[PDB]
């Protein structure tokens, strides 16, 4: 019965993916951003320039105030509001209704995006990182406890304006090709995993694998880019520059500031290398890899003028909070958040990218010794 959830996600490039939900009685329709990088379910509950609509607690008869404030600071943007509970459902999802915690956003800063089409956020990560504290039961946890929906979900994020699917309670075998490869969830807070090796164009970066996960590595559908720790980022950029030394790009480009352009349909994809991230496997000394094509870390953006040339932005940025595998990584892959078995699965998506002589992939099995030492402590 997962077919009903296929294609239940929409959104704009770089503005996140959202699914339709309803809260309160009678049901109030809202587009909620799907974010595996947080654990708070929050929605606008007051007027805002970027909000076409919002949650009105007054009109909901099933609303319950918790008389307790709350705020959440993201890497970029933040909001604060009032806690409470109410009935929630997902039209294009499982046919159920659960009472979940809801943070009514009353004030925010750089959180809502102008014209994103969503008015809330659904944090699918664990309680450990929920605000104010890990006692605020996350939405998915409530769903699993109050219904018979299996403890897992999968995400198929498709690029291009953008669409995808969020299969709640299972895996839809029609959304991916090949085999699914699983990596352990190291700890249940963020969806933390362990990168044991990195290669660019088949060339190993040869860095202490601890650097790849300093201070952690997470799968964040709520982040657009692939964010890398300072040292790793520098090495990656240096390698990518050399691979594309044929052409010249402004230094601001490698910082995600300036967008490079090329004649409509003349993008030199070949000069850009593929990036391979090896992840910890499910058995001793075993790992697997996911390969990313340039069409993934070169997010396309509208021409800065009236020109009709292909312009893109470097979707790989530096991080100070660990590696972040955002949409640019997830796009083209079918990702299974198998909470019940503490693992995350990856498979080539049915809506993957298309390069002439190259292809995004998930390959295994590989042998990698001392993977344990790759985790940071
Ligand atoms: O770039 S982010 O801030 C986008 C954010 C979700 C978000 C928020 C506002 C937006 O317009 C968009 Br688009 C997306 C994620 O949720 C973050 N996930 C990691 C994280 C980083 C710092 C603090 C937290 C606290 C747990 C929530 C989580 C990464």
């Amino acid at each position: 019965s997962f077919v009903e959830m296929v294609d239940n996600l929409r959104g704009k490039s770089g503005q996140g993916y959202y699914v339709e939900m309803t809260v309160g009685s009678p049901p109030q329709t809202l587009n909620i951003l799907v974010d595996t990088g947080s654990s708070n379910f929050a929605v606008g509950a007051a007027p805002h320039p970027f909000l076409h609509r919002y949650y009105q607690r007054q009109l909901s008869s099933t609303y319950r105030d918790l008389r307790k404030g709350v705020y959440v600071p993201y890497t970029q943007g933040k909001w604060e509001g009032e806690l409470g509970t109410d009935l929630v459902s997902i039209p294009h999802g499982p046919n159920v209704t659960v009472r979940a915690n809801i943070a009514a956003i009353t004030e925010s800063d750089k959180f809502f995006i102008n014209g994103s089409n969503w008015e809330g956020i659904l944090g699918l990560a664990y309680a450990e990182i929920a605000r104010p504290d890990d006692s605020l039961e996350p939405f998915f946890d409530s769903l699993v406890k109050q219904t018979h929906v299996p403890n897992l979900f999968s995400l198929q994020l498709c690029g291009a304006s953008v669409g995808g699917s969020m299969i709640i309670g299972g895996i839809d075998h029609s959304l991916y090709t090949g085999s699914l490869w699983y990596t352990p969830i190291r700890r249940e807070w963020y969806y933390e995993v362990i990168i044991v090796r990195v290669e660019i164009n088949g060339q190993d970066l040869k860095m202490d694998c601890k650097e790849y996960n300093y201070d952690k590595s997470i799968v964040d559908s709520g982040t657009t880019n692939l964010r890398l720790p300072k040292k790793v980022f520098e090495a990656a950029v240096k390698s990518i520059k050399a691979a594309s030394s044929t052409e010249k790009f402004p230094d601001g480009f490698w910082l995600g500031e300036q967008l490079v352009c090329w004649q409509a349909g003349t993008t030199p994809w070949n000069i850009f290398p593929v990036i391979s991230l090896y992840l910890m496997g499910e058995v001793t000394n075993q790992s697997f890899r996911i390969t990313i094509l340039p069409q993934q870390y070169l997010r396309p953006v509208e021409d800065v003028a009236t020109s009709q040339d292909d312009c893109y932005k470097f979707a790989i940025s530096q991080s100070s909070t660990g590696t972040v595998m955002g949409a640019v990584i997830m796009e083209g892959f079918y990702v299974v958040f198998d909470r019940a078995r503490k693992r995350i699965g990856f498979a080539v998506s049915a809506c993957h990218v298309h390069d002439e002589f190259r292809t995004a992939a998930v390959e295994g099995p590989f042998v990698t010794l001392d993977m344990e030492d790759c985790g940071y402590n």
